[PDB]
């Protein structure tokens, strides 16, 4: 689970959004497998806006912080999982790192602020969901 809170915006994994967050829907994108949803709250995350490809993510099934070093969002092929058919998740980064069922949500981050969120996981990989294209968070 986490999500990222930027201005009065909460955002979140798609498969993972709350009825709160639906019913407070602001945006969302299956294919990207990302939720935003309104806030009552200001919140103290803020948007990287770079060309970063190494950064640092949390697992929550490690309670650790690792450094990696990550693809460029792309279009990849993803297993069918409880929460989506096999398919093409779009604005995808890939990195090796463990994410176990229970790890989306957290955040990768570089210099510059947030990048994205644990989106994906197994076979020593892990993926994130970008969100440095979304410059409407920031207003
Ligand atoms: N964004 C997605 O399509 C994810 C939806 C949630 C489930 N996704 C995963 O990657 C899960 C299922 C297989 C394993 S092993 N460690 N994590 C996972 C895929
Ligand atoms: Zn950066």
């Amino acid at each position: 689970s986490g999500a990222i809170y930027v201005g009065n915006y909460r955002v979140v994994n798609r498969h993972l959004a709350t009825h709160n967050d639906w019913a407070n829907l602001v945006w969302e994108d299956s294919s990207r497998d990302l939720l935003v949803s309104s806030t009552t709250a200001q919140g103290c995350d803020t948007i990287a806006r770079c060309d970063c490809q190494t950064g640092v993510y949390y697992c929550s099934s490690r309670r650790k912080h690792y450094p990696v070093s990550f693809s460029k969002p792309s279009l990849i092929f993803v297993e069918a999982s409880e929460y989506y058919p096999a398919r093409y998740q779009s604005h995808l980064m890939l990195a090796v790192g463990h994410s176990e069922p229970g790890d989306c949500g957290g955040i990768l981050r570089c210099q510059h602020g947030v990048v994205g969120i644990v989106s994906t996981g197994g076979n020593g990989l892990v993926g994130f969901a970008d969100v440095r294209d979304l410059l409407w968070l920031d207003e």
